[PDB]
Parts: C-alpha cells; sequence; structure tokens
C-alpha cells in the first residue's frame, strides 16, 4: 500500500502532463514544443473546455481538460448525486459523480469525433487523457469511455475527485492493469493535503480507482510515495478539507497561469 520514491523518467512524465492540465487554465501556455495544438473543446452551457493534441515525436494522442473556471462549471462540481453511467453498458453495475455525468454527455460527441479523427489518421497512436480537478474527472469518464474502443490508453490526473462507486472503480482497475504498479496506465496523482480527492464523502458510496501517486514537499521524485490497496494511508489520510493551497499547485506549477 505504499513505498517512496519513483523514476525520474516517471516523474517527468508526471511533471510533463501536469504542465499541460495547468496550462488549460490559460490557452495551453508554455506546453512543450513537440506537440501540435488541435481543436477546441466546447459546450457553452456547461461551459467545459478540452484540446485535443499530437505529438509526431512522441507517437501519441492528448485529450486536455481544463478545470473548474466559472460559476457554471462550479455547478457540475456541487452536484454529489450519484447516477448510472448509462454510456457504458460494459461496466457492470457503475454510477458516476452527478454533475460530472452531466459535463461527460456534453462532450462525449464532440470528444469522439475528435478522437477518431486522429486517430483514423495515426492508427498508431496511443490515446492518454489528462486533466487537474474537474477537469480531472473528466479525463476519467472520457478515458473509460474510449477504452473500451481502444486499447492503448493512459489516464494521467491530478487533484481528481471522486468521480463514481466502487463498481466503476474496479471497472477502471481492470481496464487499466491496476493490479501492480508496473503496468498500470492510470495514474491518480495527489498533493500533500489536497483535499479534493477527499470529496465527495465515501459515506455516500463514492470510491477512488487506479494507482496514487502521492506528492510531498519539496517535489522530487524522491519524494513521491506509490500508494496502493485499499485502506486509509496517503493523501487521505491528510484529511485536507477543499479547496486548498496544496489543490491549485501541483510540482509547484499553480493552476491560475503560466510561470513553466
Ligand atoms: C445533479 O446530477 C444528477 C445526476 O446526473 C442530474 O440528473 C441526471 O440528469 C441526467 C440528464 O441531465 C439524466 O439522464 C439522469 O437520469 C439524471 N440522474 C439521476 C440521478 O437521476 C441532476 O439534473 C443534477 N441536478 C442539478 C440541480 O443540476
Amino acid at each position: 500500500a505504499s513505498t517512496q520514491g519513483i523514476s525520474e523518467d516517471l516523474y517527468n512524465r508526471l511533471v510533463e502532463m501536469a504542465t499541460i492540465s495547468q496550462a488549460a487554465y490559460a490557452d495551453l501556455c508554455n506546453i512543450p514544443s513537440t506537440i501540435i495544438k488541435g481543436e477546441k473543446i466546447y459546450n457553452a452551457q456547461t461551459d467545459i473546455n478540452g484540446w485535443i493534441l499530437r505529438d509526431d515525436t512522441s507517437k501519441e494522442i492528448i485529450t486536455v481538460f481544463r478545470g473548474t473556471g466559472s460559476d457554471t462549471n462550479l455547478q457540475l462540481d456541487t452536484n454529489y448525486t450519484l447516477t448510472p453511467f448509462d454510456t457504458l453498458p460494459q461496466c457492470n453495475d457503475c454510477e458516476v459523480h452527478g454533475g460530472y455525468y452531466i459535463g461527460w454527455i456534453s462532450v462525449q460527441d464532440q470528444v469522439e469525433s475528435l478522437v477518431k479523427q486522429q486517430a483514423s489518421q495515426y492508427p498508431d497512436y496511443a490515446l492518454t487523457v489528462t486533466g487537474h480537478s474537474l477537469g480531472a474527472s473528466m479525463a476519467a469518464l472520457t478515458a473509460a469511455q474510449l477504452s473500451a474502443t481502444y486499447d492503448n490508453v493512459r489516464l494521467y490526473t491530478f487533484g481528481e475527485p471522486r468521480s463514481g462507486n466502487q463498481a466503476f472503480a474496479s471497472y477502471m482497475n481492470d481496464a487499466f492493469q491496476v493490479s501492480s504498479p508496473e503496468t498500470t496506465q492510470y495514474f491518480r496523482v495527489t498533493h500533500s493535503n489536497d483535499g479534493i480527492p477527499n470529496l465527495p464523502p465515501a459515506d455516500e458510496g463514492y470510491a477512488h480507482g487506479g494507482v496514487e501517486y502521492w506528492s510531498v514537499d519539496p517535489y522530487s521524485a524522491q519524494n513521491t510515495f506509490v500508494c496502493t490497496g485499499d485502506e486509509v494511508q496517503c493523501c487521505e489520510a491528510q484529511g485536507g478539507q477543499g479547496v486548498n493551497d496544496a489543490h491549485t499547485t501541483y510540482f509547484g506549477m499553480t493552476s491560475g497561469a503560466c510561470t513553466w
């Protein structure tokens, strides 16, 4: 359930996608120059904002969701009602976040048309879904959906809320090889006493998935714990409340905007 320290390469990929998630709050700020910016993801009734990127130097298609940046996004945040994840039958007995399901159904067609449009050109490329805060959960619902059709799908999240019940957790765990940290393709990154991945309350049947990568201060790869199994530990053990400095800044990069 816990070991300290991760490879540099691994730490760098984490810091690397953590830079894309925060860059989304602006206009994909100083993101790696190896990647090409694709089409914008938008729906004005929910204010979901995302992007489709492609790295012709790395060989992957990346989908990035911007987190909460408006009151409309805030209305999706506070809704803790569970609802059948009717878009994915496969997921046996799953239910996901209420407000996040409102957002997901509002971009699914867009994301799936935009994603296949890129894959059908590069069947070679692997799919990656990343995001911070609500953007982070949006990426989970997305990855889950996508991964039922494509195979090589990775997922990196930062400050991810509890998006779903145990039925959904164990679904992601099977589909993303969480059984072990040498095969995991779902990286649930948490920071210090970030109190966001603690909501919504688990007393309500919510539950986390993926393999937890715990970051302590100072950042570092030597200061990142690999947390697994099911019990209280790491980020959940610090009991942060909600929306705190630990949340907004990841690996020393604030959502607010650029400095990287
Ligand atoms: C809070 O979230 C729930 C859950 O998603 C919302 O109700 C769902 O609405 C969708 C369509 O928008 C329906 O297809 C689902 O069947 C509903 N789920 C449930 C739990 O019945 C609900 O509208 C949201 N409440 C507010 C005030 O926005």
